C-alpha cells in the first residue's frame, strides 16, 4: 500500500495536464476553412516563452501591424483593452462575477483570455492562450498558437523571416503560458516547484525504488535541468516542421491587413499521432553534486528523500523550490 498515491497524483502528467508541453497542440481547432490545432493543455507551463530568432523584440510584444514587418513585433494582442490586462483591472471588470472571484490570479487570467469569441462566428472551440506575468502581475492574449517555425528552409542561416521556438531561460522565470484547458484547482492538480533534497521514485514491493530507465545528461544547474527536461517533454510537433505551401509574404499581408483567421492560424500545422497526449520525457532527478540530470518517461509515484536531489519536471517553474520534504512515509514508533 503506497502512502504516496494521492499527494503524486499531479507529477501523473499525461493525466494532470494531458497535452504537449515543448509544444502543445492538442485539440482540434476550426479556423476560417481550414482546422488547425492550439493548445489542450489542463496545466500551466511556468518559465516558458517563444523566443523569435534574430529579434531583441520580446514575443509579448503585439503582432505587427501596418508597416511593421513580421519580425518587429510578438504573438501578443494589439488592443476594449483586454490585453495586457493587469490583475487589478481584471479584479476590477469580473468583480460582479462570483465564480470569477473565487479564481486565483493565474487561473483568473487564463479564464479571462479563453473568454473572448467572435460571436459573427460559427461558435468553433478555438480560444487564445494566455501568458500570465507573475512579476508584473499582467495577463497577456496570445494572437498566435503557433509555438516554433525552425524549419531548414526559411529558418536557417540564409530577414522577412519569421522564425520562433520555445524556451525556457531567465527572461521568462515569470512567466505561465496557458493553453485554453488550464485547469482552475492547477494548484492541487499540477506541478509548480521543484523538489528540494528529493527525487522521484518507483513504489515497489512497499519501498521506493529509483526509477528503472532514465536518460544521464550533464547539468551543472537546476535551471539547466528543468531546461532539458522541458527540451525533451511531450511535445505536438516534430522539429524542423515546416509546409511547403507557407507563404510569409501572404502571411505578413494578412497581417498588416488585420485578417484575424490569417493572423489566428499562422505558422500552425493541419493528424491525431503527432498528439502527445502528455507523454514524453517529462520528469528530471537532477544531482546537484555530480551535475547530472536524470531525465525519464515513466510517471513516478513516490519521493525518496536524498539531500544531493531536486525533483523537477517540464512544466515545473525554472528556480522556485519547496525544501519540506513530506513526512508521509515516517512511521509511528514506540517509547514503550
Amino acid at each position: 500500500s503506497n502512502p504516496w498515491k494521492a499527494f503524486m497524483e499531479k507529477y501523473d502528467l499525461e493525466r494532470a495536464h494531458n497535452s504537449g508541453i515543448r509544444i502543445d497542440l492538442g485539440e482540434d481547432a476550426e479556423v476560417g476553412n481550414s482546422k488547425y490545432r492550439i493548445p489542450a493543455g489542463k496545466c500551466p507551463v511556468f518559465g516558458k516563452g517563444i523566443v523569435i530568432e534574430n529579434s531583441k523584440v520580446s514575443f509579448l510584444t503585439p503582432v505587427a501591424t501596418g508597416a511593421q514587418r513580421l519580425k518587429e513585433g510578438g504573438f501578443a494582442f494589439p488592443n476594449d483593452h483586454i490585453s495586457p490586462i493587469t490583475i487589478a483591472n481584471l479584479k476590477e471588470r469580473y468583480k460582479e462575477n462570483a465564480d470569477l472571484m473565487k479564481l486565483n490570479d493565474i487561473a483568473l487570467c487564463k479564464t479571462h483570455a479563453a473568454s473572448f469569441v467572435i460571436a459573427e462566428d460559427q461558435n468553433t472551440n478555438y480560444r487564445h492562450p494566455a501568458v500570465y506575468d507573475e512579476k508584473e502581475k499582467t495577463c497577456y492574449m496570445l494572437y498566435l498558437s503557433a509555438q516554433e517555425n525552425m524549419g531548414p528552409r526559411y529558418c536557417s542561416p540564409d530577414d522577412a523571416m519569421f522564425c520562433f521556438k520555445p524556451d525556457k531561460n531567465e527572461k521568462f522565470d515569470n512567466l505561465v503560458y496557458l493553453s485554453k484547458n488550464v485547469r482552475n484547482d492547477w494548484e492541487n492538480k499540477c506541478p509548480r516547484k521543484n523538489l528540494g533534497n528529493a527525487k522521484f521514485g518507483l513504489w515497489v514491493d512497499g519501498n521506493c525504488e529509483e526509477i528503472p530507465y532514465v536518460n544521464e545528461v550533464e547539468a551543472r544547474s537546476l535551471r539547466e535541468c528543468n531546461r532539458i527536461v522541458f527540451e525533451a517533454s511531450a511535445s505536438d510537433q516534430p522539429r524542423q516542421y515546416e509546409e511547403e505551401l507557407t507563404d510569409y509574404e501572404k502571411i505578413q499581408e494578412g497581417f498588416r491587413q488585420n485578417n484575424r483567421d490569417m493572423i489566428k492560424s499562422a505558422f500552425l500545422p493541419v493528424s491525431d499521432n503527432f498528439k502527445s497526449k502528455g507523454r514524453g520525457y517529462n520528469w528530471a532527478n537532477f544531482d546537484s553534486v555530480n551535475n547530472k540530470c536524470y531525465i525519464f518517461n515513466t510517471k513516478p509515484t513516490c519521493l525518496i528523500n536524498d539531500k544531493n536531489f531536486f525533483a523537477t519536471t517540464a512544466l515545473s517553474h525554472p528556480q522556485e523550490v519547496d525544501n519540506e520534504f513530506p513526512g508521509l512515509e515516517q512511521k509511528l514508533i514506540s517509547e514503550e
